[PDB]
């Protein structure tokens, strides 16, 4: 029997075609966002088209109380095996315009509710020797040139913690994957008030959850769909090496 | 005149220290921590030593009513040209053995709390033209495999905050720093349940502090005195615009096909 797939941000977008996708394959699906009217007609024609199991599950992930229901839900349920964290929203605005509530916001759902949601299946995980955290980065955690300072810092946040979880939970047989996408055509960019049409380019979702489970099916650790030469990747995390390579810790440098 | 330097967790440890030193230079001070005895003898050493003006602001930079009166603060006070956003605590054990009352806790001093008082001057600082902002990010930003997986995931955010902050709002003439200490002899270790005499080596936080006023004195963006060789940063950063000038973004790569 293949492992139920829990959702974040399963009413549209990258989340909406995973699910999709996870129903295709034959999973039982559990689909998490606010727009629980939206969710329950994904999860009928889930249901119908493709005869798994598919609940609806409302929770707003910046509010404590919703976050709280979805951690006891993974925490005690043992047939979810597959978590894909994949809530999030970007930046509206630069630096000077943003508001103290939106950047609660925008850090809460990006970087604390992933994390708590991870750490609600991890200890079940390692008790039971398998089970999949898919956490959804992005390429602009490369980027600060991009020019959105907060939402990339809580995306380098999502690939740090993504290697972390690989390294510690791993030897437990838990697969740790980081999917970073570039831009794609969802509802993020309407939601942060710009215009996805302007950008120069944009993938589609169907083919970056493609490409993402690809990926998956691999057990490939970091998945970077439109980075079209594989080796800036070995070169970035070996030139973090070489940096910690060359740390010693009781004395500045020289030049200090 | 100097301008006033605001310095979150100055109660102890690498925040004490930039105090001590700050004041030292002549610039009056704003402390911030919870242990308001604490801070109150360490203002009146400093106002006594140094003949500056400091002042003790208790604050909870995790509890919204605390955080929101020290946002007010950095809008309101024009004395107010540098803010040293020191306050931070480590991870506590490995990841299953967290809680979600202590993922909340760290990640809302470390990032949060750090991002909304940064947010809170840098208005101000543009319309000035000048200002500064000096994040203490971490080495441990750079290592998942020291195993603190959630904090240094908090470090890479620093990180990446302070040079996205350096690109946005030096146009208008804001210094934004990176300090990424190893480590170094302060209180965090205990905090985290960790004996600091069992590291390998451990830097004195006098020696740290002065390196990296050096690095601060010459504005430098991303100071990192335990890195005995410079280069290693340049080809950090030059492998990050490295995998950025090889993205397609219309297409994924034919690995995936
Ligand atoms: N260009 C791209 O699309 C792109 C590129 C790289 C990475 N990403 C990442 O991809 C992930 C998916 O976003 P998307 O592109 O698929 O955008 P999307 O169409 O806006 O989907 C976001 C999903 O998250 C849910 N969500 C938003 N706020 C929420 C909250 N407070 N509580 C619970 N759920 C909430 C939304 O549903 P409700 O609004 O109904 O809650 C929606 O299902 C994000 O983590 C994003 O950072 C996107
Ligand atoms: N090895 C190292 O020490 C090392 C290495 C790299 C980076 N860092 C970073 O250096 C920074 C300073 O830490 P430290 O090494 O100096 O440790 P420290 O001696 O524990 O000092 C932490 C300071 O932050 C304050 N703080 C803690 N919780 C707080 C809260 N909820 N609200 C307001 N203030 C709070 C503390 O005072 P109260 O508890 O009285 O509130 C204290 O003044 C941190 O950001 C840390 O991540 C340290």
């Amino acid at each position: 029997t293949l492992p139920t797939v829990l959702i974040t941000g399963a009413s549209s977008g990258i989340g909406a075609t995973y699910a999709e996708r996870f129903a295709r394959r034959g999973h039982d699906l559990v689909l998490v966002a606010r727009d629980k009217v939206r969710l329950d007609a994904l999860a009928a024609r889930l249901r119908d088209e493709s005869g798994v199991a598919v609940e609806a599950l409302q929770a707003d992930l910046t509010r404590p109380a919703d976050l709280a229901a979805v951690e006891i839900r993974l925490r005690e349920d043992a047939r979810i095996g597959i978590l894909i964290n994949n809530a999030g929203m970007a930046q509206s605005g630069g630096f000077v315009q943003q508001t103290a509530e939106g950047i609660e916001r925008l850090i809460t759902l990006n970087t604390t509710a992933l994390t708590r949601l991870a750490a609600a299946v991890a200890p079940r995980f390692v008790q039971s020797g398998t089970g999949a955290i898919v956490n959804i980065g992005s390429v602009v955690g490369f980027a600060p040139e991009f020019g959105m300072s907060i939402y990339g810092a809580t995306k380098a946040f999502v690939l740090f913690l993504s290697q972390g979880l690989n390294l510690e939970l791993s030897p437990s047989g838990i697969y740790v994957q980081a999917v970073l996408p570039a831009a794609t055509r969802t509802e993020i960019w309407g939601r942060a008030g710009i215009d996805v049409n302007t950008l120069p380019e944009v993938m589609e979702v169907d083919e970056l959850v493609d490409a993402a489970l690809v990926g998956f099916d691999r057990r490939e650790l970091v998945t970077i769909p439109p980075l079209h030469v594989a080796a800036r990747w070995d070169a970035l995390d070996g030139a973090r090496q070489g940096l910690m390579s060359d740390i010693r810790q009781a004395q500045a440098a020289d030049r200090y």
